[PDB]
């Protein structure tokens, strides 16, 4: 996250870190046994880390649970990033408490102008590299579809939205991928792609979760 603030320990209780020996992507806990992340974060050998603040220090609220199954969306296209969503099942249920909690799926799609919270452990610089050890947060609005399409001609599908600031300076960045965009207490987006980080006229692009609720629910019910 570029241009954000330190969230505070366990203030974003649905945020997970995906670990394969190191943090590589975020995700969101949607019930005690399932996480949703970006398809472009797929790999084998995932451990899900819940209850994290500092990802390099054991602070006492963590739960570390291996994945048993990963399911990339049937129509994910790695060239265009259309349908950039995946589900991860945990080998055992997490223990839910005030610091480790699920986030609700939306019943309706959010409109442009709605303010959302984006979080992650990704790079904090737009030029160069500095990775934080504690969770960072950013408040940002959903942008109109017309502004999003004007920023990225030919690249925005109905399964994407833009959020952030056209003036630059505040955005998600490398290592934030897969993490949550929460608006009015519901999961509306997944950190997906962008051109650089925090550049003028190049806002972040997010997977539009409201289009996937039926697939999520049906997949969980049968796996
Ligand atoms: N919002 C961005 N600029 N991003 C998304 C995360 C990956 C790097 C590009
Ligand atoms: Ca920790």
């Amino acid at each position: 996250i570029v241009g954000g603030y330190t969230c505070g320990a366990n203030t974003v209780p649905y945020q997970v870190s995906l670990n394969s020996g190191y943090h590589f992507c975020g995700g969101s806990l949607i019930n005690s046994q399932w996480v949703v992340s970006a398809a472009h974060c797929y790999k084998s050998g995932i451990q899900v880390r819940l209850g994290e603040d500092n990802i390099n220090v054991v602070e006492g609220n963590e739960q570390f649970i291996s994945a048993s199954k990963s399911i990339v969306h049937p129509s994910y296209n790695s060239n265009t990033l259309n349908n950039d969503i995946m589900l991860i099942k945990l080998k055992s249920a997490a223990s839910l408490n005030s610091r480790v909690a699920s986030i609700s799926l939306p019943t309706s799609c959010a409109s442009a102008g709605t303010q959302c919270l984006i979080s992650g452990w990704g790079n904090t610089k737009s030029s160069g590299t500095s990775y934080p050890d504690v969770l960072k947060c950013l408040k940002a609005p959903i942008l109109s579809d017309s502004s999003c399409k004007s920023a990225y001609p030919g690249q925005i599908t109905s399964n994407m939205f833009c959020a952030g600031y056209l003036e630059g300076g505040k955005d998600s960045c490398q290592g934030d991928s897969g993490g949550p965009v929460v608006c009015s207490g519901k999961l509306q987006g997944i950190v997906s792609w962008g051109s650089g980080c925090a550049q003028k006229n190049k806002p972040g692009v997010y997977t539009k979760v409201c289009n996937y609720v039926s697939w999520i629910k049906q997949t969980i019910a049968s796996n």
